[PDB]
């Protein structure tokens, strides 16, 4: 017998508590997750052509894909009760399980069609032999407003991985259209080599009748991770049965990495997962004019390898160009990375599943958005990918959550001093334009979906803090801190050029009280935003299931000219705290999410933090408390 | 109710009788059939390398493959009780059914391995759209002396039919080795054009490390029937997982036929089934020196087509050569017929499944055979392929039977006058040599497996009849007729050349009494051996289920020189009557099998028959009564 008293010390072993007793303790209110149970990879999102509603999907309880719908990209509604499942295993093609899938809005019977990985054998992991027929790609059609997906009555449409290729994995199909690919696959190995003649065809490209491409993720044993590319046979937009294989359009050597030291974009690892193919512009998504971007998860491991265990799950992104399939007899087209980085630096952040959100959607119509966007949903595993040291799961009654929907586009950083900080190799940006004096950088833009950001602040209480400058080491409490763990903290930190070489650490302490605190700070030593959770939970000491290791992500603040005078680029911070789900956003190009499971009701204080190394100026600091309820119907 | 009294008239409607009351009425004793129930296509035969025993397989009750073993090819033993099943559906690869398969003696784990068509969807028929994933090819390994075949724990090894090819069917894998094919696929495009340099390579071939080939039967919608050829990837005899597609090595236009009139080899039809690839010599089988022979069933139909109904099931064979796949980009190798015919002319004869029977087998060692042979088992559907007009199946308690095992080799007809009878187009033979005076013909040789023939005669009572010459029309009873419906009738009929243009019909009446009789005679009008069953069963008139239509097969008796004198080749008849199962053999190159379901115990009289047109000399006429028990353990 035990009533949850979060004003008293936590019991020694949380796992000895009755089921569902910790259900509300760290559950978010503005995030996407099922009514209960666990949530795995998001997937199968789409805009219903009929209603204009945006459908969101995600694996649930390891027993299929569940769904929800939204008309504003702020509040959601479960497609049904009892789990809200759309499709589950037990069919002829998926007797064992239902893995990730993607949706063609107008496919079979001119309705939303799901191409998903139907599983017939387990286990499946890059570190152990692959069982033939493990993963196949099958079709299902949406029924009753999309509240359910009925499997087509036949075998998989892609019943096997590439011939005689020893794949490590062959799952997570993602569908997309591309003027570039279409053109490259219709010209001559000479008339398609000159980017000139090509562009002429691109300008005349029409999306409506363009064929669909499918990128499948995995790798090849003893060779390396890769993405297998397919497209409706013969480029026939009306062909949903046969998909011609275009080869491994994207591959890397086993455990190789972007850059000469794997500093900015982790490692390619031993296997690719959940690849999404995007075409971004400076305003949003355009399969005709956008640049090719790819988001993916990579599975890593230290040595020695522990078969069936992926010690590292990196949530990466890469940008580059696509060209003809060389002269050799391999892939018909190839993707070459020109820059890469992380979509989210969080250890537990992974398997992002996104989708183009049309300006014609009911969402964009309402918010007055005139362009097409690409919204990405990142997964935040609740138990370190099932490697947690006895997390109190039965006590919590739920596991995992998705992160806030994020808009992806091409971000530009103007007026950047063209120096070594810019010209480094194996980096997460490229020079869009320069004059040897100042340049304009190009990188992946990452922001909270505008409607979600607005809803988070809509009915919130606003409390600002006075501008401040810290030089000597200090921890200064806010003049007034929130009274709950649901708020958005925003702030700008200005650093002196002399801080680059200093051991400076400046930021904030959140979710704090006498016995608990979570520190978020910038560090120049390795140019990273850091989330120290060593003191985050008073319950973690005796409950190793609550991970407390430090989280961090790289963020370079370039030298820029703002008013004729050079200065270190301002660090623009936006930290969203929804209970235990903590998301750190910066300069519209950085994201780091993690779990901050504080125990006490009173751990809501916020404080300025500076280690006394160097100096820091805090500006436009403010806190919006309350957020909102993303699930009104529950 | 009614106690079966076969000395009294049959009841008007046989279906009103209790179950199993007709179980023994027309059941054979020397044929291969299950203890009870129905038998479908024979398949999966093989010689156990360990024991030397020959294993026989067949579909049973439409619920899998059952088996039996033999050490002498005379008597058999069920592999197990309760159906004696080896493998049945319900696996992940074959959730719906288990179709025909073939066995590689030394395969996975160096044990007998079954490659079979695993079925996931029904219906399947050339006349209706094909459901993707309907038929795949999976592996299973023999366990416990072969009394069972355990499916390998993974998906099919050939998970889909050729890419984007709208097949009518894709089943019945048959495995085989070939020096010729290996050579052709190892030389250049021009080096494999000159039979000279090609023969050198063949002479050095070695079966031990030769890769396995797999022929799958079916067709292509709107194109025609065909055989799909595959072989262990890269010619690697050690590779059982991946099979490279070599193309449609054998195809024919929809419902086309051998010859300008479909006279000698029926029609190619709308779909090919049960294709077996053989390499025959004048003494038996040799994958190194034998001429390519193929046996197959073809599904036919008159117009208008009745979807899901194959009105004609022809049991055909074809011989020819295999060359490099033309110049274009089609099948890598190609089979070109030089002659074709019927393996069995019976309406109900079909789906032959054979296998190489090594001289190293226990069967051959015992009987002292020094060469490898090819033994073929022909199916005799019990109910006109399930199109019977209400056959009393419940009353009989069993359905179908296989015909006697038959030896297939190259047969030679020597001293044949090289005239128009030999040079007709689209025929079942080819001239092996000639001097414009006499020639030697080459054709498919069909004889009863020697050990089975010997067993049929071993303990039988012999009764000869005096040589006789009938000139007027007459029906003359034998001086002494058998007293049972288990006997072997042999005879030789000599005709004068003048008989070729005559309306002559000469032969015998068997299974006769006052109220019943079955006529078997040769007819020069259309050069055919005929089995008239219009009076076969006193029960047929009120039981349409008992088919009574005339059965016939083409047999040309050439002009030959036997003693410096020309004569019409002797018609050498061997008629095996194994109860209702009747098999008519002639000149070692013809077979016609059917069901002769006489009712009365006394219908065992045999008579000479001549229609008075022309003349006929009967010689060496004899009857061996009794046959033998093929299943001593039952
Ligand atoms: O269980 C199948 C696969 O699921 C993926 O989500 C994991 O990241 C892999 O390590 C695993 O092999
Ligand atoms: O059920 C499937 C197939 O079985 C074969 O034996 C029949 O002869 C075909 O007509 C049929 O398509």
């Amino acid at each position: 017998s035990y009533h949850l008293d979060t004003t008293a010390p936590p019991p020694t072993n949380l796992s000895t508590l009755p089921n569902n007793t910790l259900f509300h303790l760290w559950r978010p209110r503005a995030h996407i997750l099922p009514a209960e149970g666990q949530i795995g990879d998001p997937c199968a999102h789409y805009t219903d052509p009929s209603t204009g509603l945006f459908h969101v999907g995600f694996l649930h309880d390891g027993d299929g894909i569940a769904g929800a719908t939204t008309a504003n990209l702020a509040t959601y509604t479960d497609t049904s009760d009892n789990g809200s499942f759309l499709i589950q295993p037990g069919g002829k093609n998926d007797p064992v399980a239902v893995f990730d899938g993607a949706v063609i809005p107008v496919g079979v019977n001119n309705t939303p069609t799901l191409l998903y990985t139907s599983v017939s054998f387990l286990p499946i992991h890059w570190s152990i032999p692959y069982t033939r027929g493990s993963e196949t790609q099958s079709l299902a059609v949406a029924r009753d407003g999309g509240r359910r997906f009925d499997k087509l009555d036949q075998g998989p449409v892609i019943a096997d991985h590439p011939f005689a290729v020893d794949v490590t994995a062959f799952r997570d199909p993602f569908v997309f259209r591309s003027a570039r690919l279409d053109v490259l696959l219709s010209l001559d190995e000479e008339v398609a080599r000159n980017e000139t003649a090509v562009q002429q065809a691109v300008d005349g490209w029409t999306e409506k009748n363009a064929p669909w491409y499918v990128a499948v993720s995995g790798g090849v044993h003893g060779v390396g991770p890769a993405q297998f590319l397919y497209r409706q046979n013969g480029g026939n937009a009306s062909e949903f049965q046969y998909w011609e294989y275009l080869g491994e359009w994207w591959q890397e050597a086993t455990n190789s990495s972007w850059g000469d030291e794997g500093t900015w974009a982790g490692r390619w690892g031993f296997n690719f997962e959940t690849g999404n193919v995007l075409f971004l512009t400076e305003e949003g998504h355009d399969p005709q004019t956008g640049e090719v971007f790819v988001t993916l998860g990579t599975e890593g491991s230290g040595l020695p390898i522990v078969p069936q265990v992926s010690s590292i799950h990196d949530m990466l992104w890469a940008a580059g160009e696509v060209g003809v399939g060389s002269e050799q007899e391999g892939a018909k087209v190839e993707f070459s990375p020109s820059m890469a980085g992380f979509l989210d630096w969080g250890f537990s952040a992974y398997a992002a599943a996104g989708k183009v959100l049309p300006a014609s959607s009911a969402v964009s119509k309402t918010s007055g958005v005139e362009v097409d966007r690409y919204v990405s949903f990142v997964w935040l595993t609740g138990d370190q990918y099932e490697q947690a040291d006895g997390f109190p799961t039965a006590q919590q009654g739920w596991t995992g959550s998705l992160l806030l929907p994020r808009e992806l586009k091409v971000q530009t950083v103007e007026n950047v001093v063209d120096n070594e900080l810019v010209r480094e190799e194996g980096v997460s940006w490229v020079v869009g334009e320069s004059d040897n004096q100042t340049a304009t950088l190009r990188t992946l833009g990452i922001t909270i979906a505008r409607e979600t950001k607005a809803a988070l602040l809509a009915n919130g209480s606003v409390t600002a803090e006075e501008d401040r400058t810290l030089q000597t080491a200090a921890v200064v409490p806010f003049a007034q801190s929130p009274s709950s763990k649901f708020f958005v903290l925003t702030a700008q930190l200005e650093f002196p050029a002399s801080a680059r070489s200093s051991p400076l650490q400046s930021g904030f302490e959140i979710l704090a009280s006498e016995l608990e605190r979570t520190a978020i700070y910038y560090q120049f030593s390795n140019e990273s935003l850091v989330v120290d959770r060593s003191q985050t939970s008073a319950a973690a000491p005796t409950n190793p299931g609550l991970d407390s290791f430090t989280e961090s992500g790289k963020l370079r603040l370039f030298d820029v000219i703002e008013n004729g005078q050079e200065q270190v680029e301002t660090l623009d911070l936006t930290v969203v705290v929804d209970n235990a789900v903590v998301e750190v956003y910066a300069n519209g190009r950085f994201a780091l999410s993690t779990w901050a499971r504080s125990w006490y009701d009173n751990s809501t204080q916020i404080r300025f933090f500076h280690n006394g190394e160097g100096e820091v100026q805090f500006r436009n600091v403010s806190v919006s408390e309350g957020l909102y309820n993303a699930w009104p119907e529950r």
